[PDB]
C-alpha cells in the first residue's frame, strides 16, 4: 500500500479556491474543474473541505493528515473513465453532505453515522472499469464467473468494498483509526452496507424496506438509522438529476458516453448491446433522461421525501423541472 | 475514357446526407453506407461535398460537373475487396480535410496543396485488388516481375499513379483542367509523389525526412511543402486508429478479412504466409491493434504533432484512448 507524499498532500492544500460555496446546493463541479489546470487536486481540495467543514473527522480522532491522505488514497483508485471516475465520487460526497445539512437529514442520524457515510461516499465506486454488473456476467468476464462462483451479484459492489478494506487497512489512512469497539465495528458494517446497497439491482427492496422501517413507528431505530444511510448514499448515487440543469446535462452527456463505450466493447465480444448503451442508435439525450426520471429517479425522490426527508423537497422540485427542460430540448429544434 | 453520364451524377447529386457532418472528426462513414442501399452514390457524395465546401475546385477552375465526373471515374476503379475499395478512400479524403480544416495543417500549405490532396486521397489506391505488393514479388506474377525489370519495387503504388495518370487525360474528369504551366506539374507531381510516399516500406525514411525538415528553419521550402503533403497522405492513410473506437474496430476488421483472402491464395500458390494473414492462427484483435498503435500509429502521430502539426493533437489523444479500450477488453477476457 503505497503510502501518500507530503508532496502530493501539498499539490492539495494549495488549492481551496474563492467564489465557490461546497455546501451549496447549486454548487457547480465541472465549474470548479474547469477554473484550474489540476482538476484532481480541486477535486481533492473540495472534498477535504467538506469532511474537514462538517467538523466531524476532527470528533472521531481523525487527524486531517489521516484524512488528506485517505482521500488521496481514494483518488488513485479511480480510473479515467468518462463517469465513473474521482469527480463522480467527490460529486456524490458534496451532495451527500447538502443532503444531510441543508435537508436536515443529519437529525436522523448520528454524527458517527453522517461521518461514514461522507467517508463512504469517497470508496462507493473504487477502481470502476466504465463498465456494469451485467457485462461481467453476460461476457463470464473472470469477475463475473468468480462472483457466481461464491454467490453474490453485485459484482462491482464487493470488488468496491475489497479496496475500501484495503485502503484503511493503513495506519496513516485509516480514517476510523480513532474508533474503538462497537463503534468502530458500525463504521465498517455500515461503510460495507452502504457500498452493497448502491446494486441498482436492489433498488425495489432498498427503497421498500427504507419506507417500511420509516413507516411503521414500531419499527426498530437502529433498523431505520442503517437504512436512512443506505438510503442517502442511493439518492446521493442518482441525484445527477436533481441538480440545476446545465450541470444536470453535463452529467447525463458523461454517463451517455461511458454507457456508449461498454455497447462498443460488447459489441467487440459479441453479446447483447441493450439500446440505453447503442451509440449506433445515435438516440437524443434528452430521452434517455426523461426515461431515467419517470421509472426511477422521480419515484425515488418523491417517495423518500414524502415519507420522512421533507427537507430534500428541492430534489422534487429540482427533478420536475429538468424534465421540462428536456422535453423543450426536443421541443425547440 | 468513357464519359461519364448524366444519369450517373444524378444518383449522386440526389444524395442529401441527413444527419451527417462531413467535416467533423467523428463522422462515421460506416453509419453513412448503411442509411441507405446505395452506399457508392453516398460515399460518392460525401466526397462531393467535402471538396465543394472546402471552396477549392471553383478557385482552380474546376467546374461541378468535372469535379462529379473525377469523382466517378475514380468509384469506377475501385474493386469489391474487403479494405481497399472506395470508402477507404473516401474515408482518406475525408480524414484529410479534418486534418487540413480542424487540424489546421492547411496553414502550411498553399490553397492548391490543399486542393491536390483532398484529389490524391481518391486516387491513391486505384484498382487495389487485396493483395500487398510482397505478394507479387513473393509470387513472381507479371506485375511483380515488371516492377523488379523496371526497378521501382513499389508494385501497387506506380500502378495507381498510372490510372490516376489516366482519368486526367481527359478534360471531362480533369480536376486541374484549369491549371497550366508551373502549376499544373505541380499539381501532377505533388499528386504522384503523394501516392508514391504511401508504400509503407518507405514508412520511417518518409517520416525521419519530415522530421529534419520541420526542425530545420532553413529548409527548402518547396521541399518542406511536398513532404508535408506526403505525410498528410501517409497519416490519412493510416488514421484508422485515430478515429471513435467502433468505427476503428470496423476498419481493422475488414483490414483483417482482406489480409486472410491473401493468406489464403499464398497458401495455395505455397508462398510464405504472414501469421497477420494467417486464418488458422487467428491472432486477437485487441493484441494487434496495440501492436500497431505501439509500433507505428503512436509514435508517427505524436512525432508529427510535436514536431510541427500542434493542431493534430486529437489524434495522439484518441490513439491513446483507444489503446486503453483495448487494454480493457483484454484485462476483463
Ligand atoms: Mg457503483
Ligand atoms: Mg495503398
Ligand atoms: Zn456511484
Ligand atoms: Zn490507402
Amino acid at each position: 500500500v503505497t503510502a501518500i507524499t507530503k508532496v502530493e498532500r501539498e499539490a492539495v492544500l494549495v488549492c481551496e479556491l474563492p467564489s465557490f460555496d461546497v455546501t451549496d446546493v447549486e454548487f457547480d463541479l465541472f465549474r470548479a474543474r474547469e477554473s484550474t489546470d489540476k482538476p484532481l487536486d480541486v477535486a481533492a481540495a473540495i472534498a477535504y473541505r467538506l469532511l474537514l467543514g462538517s467538523g466531524l473527522p476532527q470528533k472521531f480522532g481523525c487527524s486531517d493528515e489521516v484524512l488528506l491522505n485517505f482521500i488521496l488514497q481514494c483518488r488513485k483508485k479511480y480510473r479515467n473513465v468518462p463517469y465513473h471516475n474521482f469527480y463522480h465520487v467527490v460529486d456524490v460526497c458534496q451532495t451527500i453532505h447538502t443532503f444531510l445539512y441543508r435537508g436536515n437529514v443529519y437529525e436522523k442520524l448520528t454524527e458517527l453515522e453522517c461521518f461514514v457515510l461522507l467517508i463512504t461516499a469517497l470508496v462507493h465506486d473504487l477502481d470502476h472499469m466504465g463498465l456494469n454488473n451485467s457485462f461481467y456476467l453476460k461476457t463470464e468476464s473472470p469477475l463475473g464467473i468468480l462472483s457466481s462462483a461464491s454467490g453474490n451479484t453485485s459484482v462491482l459492489e464487493v470488488h468496491h468494498c475489497n479496496l475500501a478494506v484495503e485502503i484503511l487497512s493503513d495506519p496513516e489512512s485509516d480514517v476510523f483509526d480513532g474508533l474503538e469497539g462497537a463503534e468502530r465495528t458500525l463504521a465498517f458494517r455500515s461503510m460495507i452496507d452502504c457500498v452493497l446497497a448502491t446494486d441498482m439491482a436492489k433498488h425495489g427492496s432498498a427503497l421498500e424496506a427504507f419506507l417500511a422501517s420509516a413507516a411503521d413507528q414500531s419499527s426498530d431505530e437502529a433498523a431505520f438509522h442503517r437504512m436512512t444511510m443506505e438510503i442517502i448514499l442511493k439518492a446521493g448515487d442518482i441525484s445527477n438529476v436533481t441538480k440545476p440543469f446545465d450541470i444536470s446535462r453535463q452529467w447525463a452527456m458523461a454517463v451517455t458516453e461511458e454507457f456508449y463505450r461498454q455497447g462498443d466493447m460488447e459489441k467487440e465480444r459479441g453479446v447483447e448491446v441493450l439500446p440505453m448503451f447503442d451509440r449506433s442508435k445515435n438516440m437524443e439525450l434528452a430521452k434517455g433522461q426523461i426515461g431515467f426520471i419517470d421509472f426511477v429517479a422521480a419515484p425515488f425522490f418523491q417517495k423518500i421525501v414524502d415519507a420522512c426527508l421533507q427537507g430534500m423537497q428541492w430534489t422534487v422540485d429540482r427533478i420536475k423541472s429538468n424534465r421540462a427542460q428536456w422535453e423543450r430540448v426536443l421541443e425547440t429544434r
